[PDB]
Order: C-alpha cells, then structure tokens, then sequence
DNA sequence: GATCCTAACTAAG
DNA sequence: CTTAGCTTAGGATC
C-alpha cells in the first residue's frame, strides 16, 4: 500500500530494496535464491515495484503489481553509494552496515531516485538504511565475535577464548562442529531444549562414551576425500577403526533414555558390510601414500595374492638362488642385489669376478665388485620385474574398486559423521557442565536476563584467585545498568560475562551461573577496545562512532548491547555529552537490555533523570598506598575512580604520582 | 618449593632475574615456562604448549630450536625485553636431579646511544685481532672484572673506529694480518702464532673455561674470526696470569649494532608489515613490496623490521638506490625470470628438489649474464660488488640446459624429466620404449590384415598387459591363435605370444628408463651441490638487488628523496607525507614540516578529531624507520638525528583477564616509556589518561609530559584532546604548541591537514561523528547537552 | 631406572 | 593450500 520497492540482478545473486514513504523505514535485502525473493515480495506486498530492464528471471517479477521497467543507470554501483551518502550527509555507509552489500545498494540508488520522482518533497524520514537478516540465529557482527573473544582473542591467539574452555571435544571433527555452533547461535527454543536434555542425560555416561568417541578419528574430512576418490590408504584404515568402534558407541547410547540420543544412536548406524570390506581389503597399518603400494590386504582379491605370491616366491628364490649359485659357482663372495637402474644382479668380488662363468654377463660394472646376470636369473628377474609392476598396478585398480563399493553409502556415512560429530560436542558439553559446575538455563517468553552467582567462564578458570559471584537482573522494567566503579574494579568483566552466559545459553550449552532465566535475544552488540584505520581514512574516534552508529541504527528491544566507556578520544565535555545522548537513545527509544560501563561519573545521575534505568557500583577501599577491590556488584553509584592508586599498582613512578596528586589538589580547589 | 626438581631449579634461577625473560636449555630446545611462555608466545610467534603438571595445574611452555636462538634472540631484544640465556653448565650425564643451569649472558635491549660505550682511559684491556678473506675478527678481555667483549668488523672504518673506541692496553695480532696500519697505533702490540687463532682449538678452549658443551648460548659459536681471536686471547690470559679466572665465565658481542628498539606494540601500531586488522594489505611493506622475485619480498620485510643505526650500511643502500634508479626498467624484468632462487636452493640443500624447480634454476643462470652486463654500466662501489657477488655459474647453466627438458613434469616418477642426450643410455632405453608405440600400430595393422578384422584395435591394460580388443560381432571370427584373457559386453580382448614377449620388453624398458632418470636426477644434485655456498651468496645478492631496484622504482614513481644524518639528537622534515595513506587514498596527501631538536623537544599536537594529529605523529616514525632501513624517505629534505627507541602508545585494548583493564595496560606501557626512555629516544603519545576519570587522567598526563621533558629530555610529540596541557610550554622550557587545524564552513567541516604553530582550542567531535554516521537525533541531543555542560 | 609427550620447520598431492 | 612428516632433555618409584 506504501512499500515502494526495487529489484536488480547480478550473475552471483539478486538485490531487493523497500522504502516506506509513510514510516521513513528504508530497508535492504540480498536474496540469491528465487523462493526467498517470491516470499519477501509476498511478505512486503509492494504498492509499486521497480524492475531492471536486463532482468532474466521475469517469471518472479511478472506476478507483482505496480510493475515498472527501469533503466540500468539507476542501478549503478558507484552512483548509489554517493547518492545515499549525500542524502544521509555521511562519507561512508559502514555505520548503517549496508556498505558491504552492493546489490541492495544498487536497488536503493534507483529507489532513492524514484523517491525523488514520486515525491521530490522534504526527506528527513530517510536518515538511515538497515539490512534485515533472515538467519533466525543471533546475528553477531565480526567486531563482537572478537570483542567477546568467542573463538579469537584481541591478540589473535586460540588461547584465552570461550572456545578454549569449552573445546575439550576428543575428535577433531567435533572441534569444528562446536566452533560452527558458537558462531551460529540457534534462536529456536525447540532445538536448544533437545541439546539441553541430551547434555543432562549423557552427564551420567560422559566418562563411558568420551573414550570410545576419540577412537572414531577425523571421519568428516576422510569421507569428503573419499568422495573425490583421493582418500589415501591411512585414511581408509581410520574408516575401518571407526566401524570397529561404532557397535560399542550404539550399545552405551541404548542405555541412555533420551529420544534425541536414540535418534543419534540410530542415525550413527552400523555399516557392518563396509566394516567387513575395509577389514578384509586393507592391511592393519598401511603407508599414507597409495602410489607406493602395500595398501591392499591379502584376502580381498585372489589375483593380488597370486602375483604377490610370485613376488614373495621371488624373494625366497632370491636367497635360494643365491645359495645354489654360490655353491654351484663355488664363490663365497657371490651376493644377489636389486639396483633399480640395472635391476636384480649377482655382485661378486673383482678377485672372483673373472672366475664367474660365461652365463654370468656384466650389466652393472664397478672396480671393487662386478654385478652379473645369469640367463636363468634373467628369466626369473624378468618374472620378478613384471610381477612387481603388475602387483603395484592391480593394487591401484582394487584401491579404485574399493571406492566404487564404499561410494553408494557415502550419503548415509555423511549423516553418520554429522551425528557422531554432534554427539562428541554434546558429551563434551555434558563433561564441561559437570567438571566446571554449570547449570541448565530456562527460556522465559519476554526479553530479559536474570543471573544468580554469575561468572565469566574464561577469567575465573585462567586466574588462580577466587571469582566473586555477581548477580544480574536485566528486564523490560530495568533495561540499563551504568556500571561505574574504580579502575580494575570489575566493571568491564561484569559487563562481558552477561553476553558469554547469553551466547552459551543460545547454542544449547549449560551456563557458568547457579541459575539463569535467558529471554529471547536477536543480536549481541559491543563497543570495546580502540584502533585507527588510517589506511581506510578513519581516525580512532570515527571507528568508535561508526560502531556506536551500527548499535544505534540496528539495535532493537530484543538486542543485548554491551557498550564500554565511550567518548574517549575527544575532549572531556564533548565525550560526556555524546555518551549521555547515546545512552538516552539506547534506553528512551531503542529499549535494548544494555550495560553502559563509564569512568565518567556525571552519567551516574542518568537513572534519576530517565525511567527504566538503574546504577550499580563495583567498589574498592584505599587502605594506605595499595587499593583493595571487593569485585562485588552492589546497588548505588561509585563517585571515585582511584586512578592515581591503580596507576601506582601499574608501575608509574612515585615522582609522577606525587606531582599528579599535588595537581589534583589544585584542580579540585 | 614443592615443584618437580627441574621446575624448582627454573624458579630459583627465575627468582634472581625478576622481569628478564629467561631462556632455559631443556636438551635440544630452549623454552620459557609459566608467565615467560605467554610473554614469548605473543612476541616470537612460537606455539604455546602445556607440559606435565608440577605441584598444581600444567606448566605453560613455549620453546625454540638451539641453533635458531640468535634469530629469535634478536626479535626479543629489538622489542626491549632483555633475554637471560641459561646453558646446561653441568653434564646432563651423572645428573639424577636437573642438569645444572646458570645465566651465562643477559643480552639487554642493547641501548648504546651514549657515545662513550667503552672509556678511552680504560686499561688492562688485553685484546686479540686476526683477519681472513671475509673481514677482521677482534676480541677484548678486561681480566680484572673478567668482562669479555667480541667484535667481527666487515670494513676498515669500523675496525679503526672500534680499535680507537676500545684503546686496548695490550693487543695480540696474528702472523698473517694484512691491514697492519690500523693496529700500528694500538699499544702493547704482540705478533702471535696461528694455532692460538685456530677455529677448532678456540671453540673447545672457550667451552672448557665456561664449562659448557656449545657456545650457541653466548651467540658466538657461528662467528669464526672473533672466536679465533678469543682463543688466542684466552690462551694469552693463561700465559699472563698463569691461572684460570672465574671472572671470565662468558663472551658477549661488542659489535651488536643497535637496531632502533621498537616494542611489538609499535611494530603493529605503525603497521610496518602487519596492520591492526592483521591483513598484509594497507601496510608499509605493501607499498614497498612490488619486488618481482619471491626471494626479494622476504628480504625487504626482513629489512623493515631491523632498522640498523650503522651509517656505513645505510649509505651503501642510499647510493645503490640512487645509482640503479636509471636502470630500474632495464633490470626489473630480467630479475623476475630468476625465480625464488632462495627456496629452490633450500630444496637442493636437503637434496629434495622437484625437477620443475631445477628448470627454474636453469632459467635464472640463462638470465644472470644479462643482469651482470646491465650492472657493469652502473658504476658504483656496492653495485659492482653485488654484480660480482651475483656471479655467472656458467657450468651449472650448461649442465641444467643439457640435463633438463625445456618444460619437465612435476615429479621424476612421472618420467621424461631428464633431457635426452645428457646420457647415451637414457635415450637408448627410451628409444626401445618409443619402439613400442610404432610396434603397437605395426602389429595392430599386421593382426588386423592377418585376421581380416577391420574393428580389431590393440590396447594395453596395466592389470592384463597388451591385448587385441575386437567387437563381439568379429570376436567369434578371430582365429584359434587368439586367446581370450579379458571379457567385456561390447568387445573381447585376446592375447598372442608375440604380445606377452613384446609387452615384457615394453614394461622392462619403461621401468629401466624411469630408474635411470631418478639416478641421473640424483647425480645432478651431486654436481650442483659443491657451488651451493656461492649460489646462496648469489641468491642473497639477487634478493638484495631486487629490493634495491623496487625501492629505486618506487623512489622515482612516488618521488622519494635521499635523507641526511645530523648525528645530533633532532628530526628536521620538510614536505613529508605518510607513505601508506597517500598511496592507498585517491585524495592528495598534504605535506607537513617537523622540527624536533634539543631546543624544541616536545610538541603538544592539539587539533580537531581526524585533523591529522595521529598521522603527523606516526609520519615522523615511518619517515625515521625508512631512513634507517637505508631507503629513500617520502619527503623533499630529511635530517634524521640519532634514535635508539621509537615508543608508540596510541589507543589501548584490555585482555579483561589476568589482571588487565583498559587503564592497567595504558599506565604499564607509559611506565615502560617513563623508565626505559632516553634523551636520544623518540616518544609518541596519544591522550594518555583515556582509561581513567577526567581529573585523574589530566593529572597523570601533566606529570608524564613533565618527566619526559624536564628529566628524560626525549624528542616527544604529545597528542592530547585535553587543552589544559597546552599551558605546559610556558611552565617548562623546550615545550611548544602545534595545531593540525580544520574549518567548519556550514554544517560540514574541512580538515586542512597542515602542521601550523599555535594551540587549537576546540575538538570538532560532534561534527566528525556526524560524518562517521551517528544518527542526527543522537548528535542533536549531544550538542544540546554540550551547550549545558559548557555553561 | 624408566618411560611418554612436548617445543620450529616441509611440501606432495 | 595443506594435512601429513619434522628434536634432548626431563619424571618417577622403588
Ligand atoms: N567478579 C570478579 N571476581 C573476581 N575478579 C574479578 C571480577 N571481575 C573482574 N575481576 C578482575 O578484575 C581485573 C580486571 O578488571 P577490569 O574489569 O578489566 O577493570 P575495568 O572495569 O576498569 O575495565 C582482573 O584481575 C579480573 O580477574
Ligand atoms: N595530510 C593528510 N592528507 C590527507 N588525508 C590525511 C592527511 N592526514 C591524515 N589524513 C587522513 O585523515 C585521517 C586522520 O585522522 P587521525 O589523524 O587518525 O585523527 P585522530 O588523532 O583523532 O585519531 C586518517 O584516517 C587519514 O586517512
């Protein structure tokens, strides 16, 4: 009725745009597949649709109403980015989070040009352009995925990350499954509850299953390499070892009562005929490269054994012929050797070399020993050389026939691998749950997070000092906590453990706290750290404000926002002013479950000034030169940073601290 | 106390040296334990591992090989972290407890900005000198202290300078010393035998005295000429004292030339090779790495991260960059064809080269004569040396051209890799094998006409050998002579005694040909191997040549100019630009003058946000680094005085664990600056006191700057949005205000990007946030609040 | 007195 | 790319 929309196509994917003239909501989508395009067009019900002249799939477009064939110049990549930036008055669209989306921006440029064509009126309604994601998974921007340190810390090391604490998974194919899960938080309650039940039920039988799962091996990538018919023999030997161990895994899982544990038990399968084939057709320990040979176990084919028996018959006949030739010639120095260049030979000392009979013919010649070829030996060596090659060639042919026999079940083996990988993450999540004293979360139907005896998993485990437990109550009635406290007080640790508890709750895992009440959460936003992209023309402040803009644009009521102290990298007064307005918009309008840690103590008045907002104070007491921190979240607002005290513990010289305290006396007066 | 015997010994040795990252020799591998591992891991980029637990949780361990120490040891000391190298002094045999370890050497940051390192009046300095083809080897022993120094100079100037610097009380020279003139001035001159300067006797004599098995820990094992001198000196120490002295327990390196010390934080804050995002793109290296040869790419990235202070080396690069500038376009194409000579030769060294790689070796030797000829025309002392050092290796050119096919397959097992006619035998057996393919067709014709079957086609299966495949229609028509071995739906495969005898010839010829090639492909490595030493020198020279022509091409392309060395603390830049930003951004970079000096030691760079405060601050260092890697700087004129340390502290991020807060790390790293900094050191600071409350941050900043000026006297650029510290210049001498400015014409703000004298009073934050993309609703309330806050 | 895991590279496919 | 090969000590438990 008022949803003027644009569509445009490129070879890789298609681009959709929607402008609400009435609302001023400007939205952007990039749906590559046709089903989503049809669904989104039906969902929107565009009042008028613009359609590129050069669009191939006319069928999708032809059904829609208010159809307009539009020129290609309106769908230009460059003209769109500048036209939108000019209207907004910005230099880049990185703040809106649409800069990276080209196809939608193309559509948006044509729509903005058609917005002028339709109205040409005042356009203050168009200040922003959002990108609506259809994942139905918690959407975490790459900035957050490194700020919370989910899998990668700020230094870039795999150590001191959430994944490190929760990745005791015994199979390397399960390590990848969990790291997939941590970055893709399933938002549907029904799936998380199945994992939660399975984690709780397997908790009894963790110790029994975890050892048997280790023996499976990296089955996922072995199947992928088998699919490309380039598995190599040590990999097929790992497939055999798994099929040996699957029956044990099935039996232990039979005892475990849960319906999904029974489904994974049945989905794992047996594949006993493949167990039989690999056991029959591969030697206990083959080499890693097939071209070398020694891969095919004796019993698989009769013909391999016949030619291998000729080759084995050659190696005994080598010693038997060496003994009979040594006795018949009467030469003790007579020794039989195989040089690849000159084939099999008879090497005698030069002293007895001329005494070797006429049948002996020098193929290889050295001064110290002479290497001869008897005609009987030559007939046998020709037999050895032709058998050696045929055996190697047959080995490769059978090693291909094995692929052909194993290939049909690959579909079910892939399902088996997915199930066994899933099981290892689940029994790993059951082990860490019991080992680290985690609990099961519950899902209330309304956005909010209620934590009792809440702990930051990484810090508490990797610091040899008791973590003081912190209670949290974020709800629709209490949407913001201004966490103001002394430096090293725990204001930023208390802030971050809210979102790591929230994330772990949403990949189906047990959580650090004693009790959790996690409501629905759509996105986890953070502004933490500091950096300057001088090469991409962004000062340290701009990058900070670009990420504050991402939050202020794309945050909803259902979103958890964890802003660190902001307004840093401008003058005192200017930073405080921007921080007050940022927090107000996050509370009075956005209504996001927010923790706003600030060393600025003027913002401690915001709960009195605004509704549905509260203050909390991680406190410390300054006894002597040293400062003692409580590490305890208590209600109220801390008035003092004790920065000059936290600098003395940092190692700043006493001379510098003394003058700074003398200056603080003057500054306060 | 309650730990394992070895970790007990580690902790009591670790207790002696509290902040010193201690290298502990656990058999083959030096490795750091507990916190020192986590210090080692994030600096040296070795993999952190958890070894078996000792009276608690597992021990975090981070290790290196014994012979790669000096490579890593350099990367540690150049980031400021002093290394405590701890050898196995005791025998690992007859040690039921841990092998006894003692801290033989403490390699400091190596700050040698002070002109009088060794005093001129310092006597009882018994010294030794010996010379070979490569250069001189000098040693100095102070017997009274037992303090030992070891130097191996490359040119006469350093030898004369070091002899003058030391002023040895007694000098032991050698029977064969060529440049007698340098040592003629030196007092207590003694002509000494060659056996006292034998390399083998020197290594055991030093090891025996210190009680070690190797000198790799002291970092002198690899250095032969100095060790020869040290052996004669140590032998003459026994001769003079007629005793062994425990004072002389160690041998350090006197010729440790101070690379400008840059902590790992700075090496990523300047983005020398790795930007803050971690990508190879938008780094200094990216701008200066258009080097055509992969062997050269790693050479300049090595150079960028070791900015050497020695003027002699920088001048050789400066001259060669200027001289080759004419023949950039001529040499750069010919250098590309050489290939990665570094990596091919490394494969030749392990005797495990692919034949495709030896074909790339041939291609280089083809192109080397052309390179020498072009370089002959360019007359310069180092360009002629690199021209001669490159070499020809014509006999290897001949061998590879004779013994490798124009384009060989990727493995030798593939076959045909060895060029026919290098050996008579290979072509004779290959000719027998080639005899098969015509014999195939000639019996496919003779059998087709004798049988009279037109559909008859002869084929070879690997499993069933050669066969006679005939359609089922003509399969029953095939004669009795034909014997069906292999049976298919559309065709029957027969066999003839002539095809069992011929196929045996084809399969024994095929194998013999393949076996001979492998043998020859090994004989080639034996013939090429002797010259590897000189080929390695050639590779080092060709790599060096390519960074120099790249730097020469980029110098002319980007209009860079030769820098000047005042040799008095100061920096004097006119028309300088940030190399990365102007190259990687469409808009012309506005050039900026800088005038640091002893009279003007501090500039409080206060300006609007994104005014160019941080680029002007880094631009100083990147110009300074490029000047000390002997490259042409981005400028019109530069007079860079001595710098021992570039400190950078722009922005902070917290681990949020293990006692780290945004504030904790900022104060700890300003602490590093406030203690380690010298009058020679360049300090760069952005708004220290960001991670703490308003009044506490200003107070700490005013004390930090005062100490940096009134005491440390460091060439400092103190960027601050705090405008209270703009008053510091009046209070203390040698501090001045500077203002990167911008003009607000309308709602939008234009940044001038020009360093002008004065102090800007206003930070245009709310305006630079609107251009960042913060919603207008947020900006409007923030401006309304700023009105209230200011009032 | 003995017995597992450990630390940089290499490079074939 | 890329997933497989790459080294002297330690330590206990009688
Ligand atoms: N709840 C807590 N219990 C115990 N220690 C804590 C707690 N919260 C933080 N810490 C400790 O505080 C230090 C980090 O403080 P941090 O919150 O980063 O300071 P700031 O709030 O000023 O940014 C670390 O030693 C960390 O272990
Ligand atoms: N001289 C110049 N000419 C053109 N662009 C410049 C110049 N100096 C800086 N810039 C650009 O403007 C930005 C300067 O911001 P910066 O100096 O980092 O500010 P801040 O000190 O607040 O961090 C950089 O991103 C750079 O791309």
């Amino acid at each position: 009725d008022n949803l003027l929309a644009a569509i445009w196509q490129d070879s890789k994917g298609f681009g959709y745009a929607t402008l609400d003239i009435s609302s001023g909501r400007f939205r952007l989508s990039e749906p590559a597949d046709r089903e989503t395009m049809a669904a989104e067009l039906q969902r929107t019900n565009p009042a008028e649709l613009l359609y590129a002249e050069d669009f191939a799939e006319m069928s999708l477009i032809e059904g829609r109403r208010g159809l307009r064939r539009r020129p290609l110049w309106e769908f230009e990549i460059d003209t769109a980015r500048q036209q939108l930036n000019l209207q907004f008055g910005t230099r880049d669209l990185v703040g809106f989070g649409v800069e990276n989306a080209p196809r939608g921006l193309c559509a948006a440029g044509c729509l903005l040009q058609y917005a002028k064509d339709t109205q040409r009126t005042t356009l203050p309604h168009i200040r922003s352009i959002t990108m609506e994601r259809e994942q139905d998974s918690i959407i975490m921007d790459a900035a957050t995925r490194r700020n919370l340190e989910i899998t990668q810390n700020l230094a870039g090391g795999a150590e001191n990350t959430l994944a490190s604490v929760l990745d005791c998974t015994v199979t390397p194919m399960g390590s990848r499954m969990l790291k997939r899960w941590l970055h893709m938080p399933v938002r549907d309650t029904r799936v998380l509850l199945e994992r939660q039940q399975t984690i709780g039920a397997l908790q009894d039988f963790t110790a029994g299953l975890q050892p048997v799962l280790r023996q499976v091996g990296d089955l996922e990538r072995i199947l992928a390499r088998l699919a490309l018919r380039t598995a190599r023999p040590r990999d097929l030997a790992r497939m055999r070892h798994a099929f040996q161990q699957l029956p044990e895994l099935r039996a232990q899982l039979e005892t475990v009562d849960s319906a999904p544990v029974q489904a994974l038990r049945e989905k794992m399968g047996e594949f006993a005929e493949l167990r039989d084939l690999l056991e029959r057709a591969i030697i206990d320990t083959p080499p890693v490269l097939v071209r070398d040979g020694g891969v095919i176990a004796s019993g698989y084919n009769e013909e391999l054994d016949e030619w291998r028996a000729l080759a084995d018959g050659a190696t005994d006949y080598l010693e038997r012929l060496e003994v009979r030739e040594r006795e018949r010639t009467g030469l003790d120095t007579l020794k039989v050797g195989f040089n690849a260049v000159h084939g099999y030979y008879i090497q005698i000392s030069r002293g007895q070399s001329h005494l070797a009979p006429i049948n002996y013919m020098r193929r290889q010649t050295l001064k110290n020993a002479e290497r001869y070829i008897i005609p009987e030996l030559k007939e046998y060596e020709d037999k050895v050389l032709t058998s050696k090659g045929k055996a190697l060639a047959l080995e490769k042919q059978l090693y291909e026939e094995l692929f052909d026999l194993l290939l049909p079940h690959l579909e079910a083996l892939q399902q088996s691998a997915s199930a066994l990988a899933e099981l290892d993450v689940l029994v790993n999540l059951a082990e860490r749950a019991y080992t680290l004293n985690y609990t099961c979360p519950t899902f209330i139907d309304k956005p909010g997070i209620r934590i009792t005896e809440g702990r930051h998993p990484v810090v508490e485990q990797v610091l040899n000092e008791p973590f003081i437990a912190n209670p949290l109550n974020l709800s629709p009635q209490r949407r913001m906590l201004i966490i103001t406290g002394p430096n090293m007080g725990g204001k930023s640790t208390y802030m971050r453990q809210t979102a790591l508890i929230a994330l772990m709750a949403y990949i189906g895992s047990y959580v650090p706290a004693q009790k959790v009440e996690i409501g629905p959460i759509d996105r986890i936003f953070t502004r933490v750290g500091a950096a300057d992209d001088l090469a991409s023309g962004r000062s340290t402040f701009m990058v900070e404000m670009t990420e504050t803009a991402n939050i202020l644009h794309n945050a909803t009521e259902y979103s958890l926002v964890l802003m660190d102290e902001i307004g840093r990298g401008t003058s005192t007064y200017d930073g405080l002013s921007l921080a007050w307005a940022c927090a107000e918009n996050l509370a009075n309008k956005i209504k996001a479950l927010t923790l706003f840690a600030t060393h600025y103590f003027e913002l401690t008045q915001l709960p009195e000034k605004m509704e549905g907002v509260a203050n909390v104070h991680l406190d410390a007491l300054e006894h002597g030169d040293t400062i003692a921190f409580m590490h305890s979240v208590q209600d109220g607002a801390a008035s003092k940073s004790y920065g000059l005290a936290v600098a003395a513990l940092a190692g700043v010289p006493k001379e510098v601290i003394k003058r700074a305290r003398q200056k603080l006396r003057e500054l306060e007066s």
